[PDB]
């Protein structure tokens, strides 16, 4: 199974100019945990990622949640749409993260894969198990 | 493999009167995503849960983050410390959640199990796949 085969929905993405609350709004609405911030010059080019974890920490620290999201963002960890799903599972495990950003050969955003997408189906489980 | 075998640290718990930001602070500190709210008269008894996802929604809705957490809380979805890990995975899948509250036979809080705990190690995946 390739990572593209498991991608059924578009990822949550926002311009790199997004506020913290704007990211939270899109994540809450789409019931997913990681948002991709995209370049001003290309909305399909990933620049950073913001997790619900980052927003949580912003709340803990009393940051202005209408301020910019980029300062709480981190560099994306990526796999290819062409990569076998075991590579996606390896990066989540080894980087201790619950998502990977799926990009194509040309570096454009294809989707985001969750550990939730890999762990529940028997066929994916058995593939990752062996 | 039992759920108790995969518990890492003591669970994040706060009394049921906790504010939203108090929950966020404790979760941020412990680097985990689910807090258990416990009964005022019994700190061992879970009454509700608040995850980073609930806090996310709170932010999106512009709630007073220094107001009570209970209104944004959910009923605890629990498993026993003696349950096989496939029971936890199934509860996560069927309730569309990424955590479960682990309790003992007397209903006391033992820990919180995450999807991270179940979904990385092969031996565990294998056991989830067999069920």
């Amino acid at each position: 199974i390739r990572t593209s085969e498991l991608l059924k929905r578009p990822p949550v993405s926002l311009p790199e100019t997004a506020t913290i609350r704007e990211v939270a709004t899109e994540l809450a609405k789409n019931r997913v945990g990681l948002a991709v911030l995209t370049a001003r010059d290309n909305p399909k080019r990933p620049v950073a990622v913001v997790s619900e974890r980052d927003i949580l920490r912003a709340v803990a620290q009393r940051l202005d949640l209408d301020g910019p999201a980029m300062p709480i963002a981190n560099s994306p960890i990526t796999v290819l749409d062409t990569d076998p799903v075991h590579v996606a599972a390896e990066k989540m495990r080894r980087h201790n993260i619950r998502h990977v950003v799926v990009v194509n050969k040309n570096g454009e955003l294809v989707g985001v894969l969750s550990i939730r997408d890999l762990c529940f189906e028997r066929a994916i489980l058995l593939e990752l198990a062996t």
